[PDB]
């Protein structure tokens, strides 16, 4: 999106921003993904011109992965390519015309413990 470059993270000047998503929690947590689902953020309660934004981490791990929702305004997001029993935070956020407003609360999700080799 015509993005820009900067030496010291200069200041730009934008309007508004939102804020992020409420009721964040996993619908679904898989051995090798993770079901998320989030209600309206309370800047928009309709969150339908706005996209959401998934950054998950290993509990620690500084470097985290974004995951835009494959469609705008879905109220629920899936996480492929994750490791099983291992704790990933997951953190939604809203964006719309401005930019990315707030990141929503870190969500401490745990996979589960897949069956292994043996196929039984």
């Amino acid at each position: 999106g015509s993005s820009g470059s900067s030496g010291e993270h200069a200041p730009a000047t934008t309007g508004p921003l939102p804020s992020a998503p409420r009721d964040v929690v996993a619908s679904l947590v898989s051995t090798r993904f993770i079901k998320l689902t989030w209600r309206t953020p309370a800047s928009d309660p309709h969150g339908d011109n706005l996209t959401y934004s998934v950054f998950y981490t290993k509990e620690g791990i500084a470097r985290e992965r974004v995951e835009n929702t494959s469609h705008p305004g879905e109220m629920q997001v899936t996480i492929q390519n994750l490791m099983p029993a291992t704790v990933y935070i997951f953190r939604v956020m809203a964006q719309n015309k401005h930019g990315s407003g707030e990141s929503s609360a870190p969500l401490r999700v745990e996979t589960q413990p897949e069956s292994g080799p043996s196929s039984g």
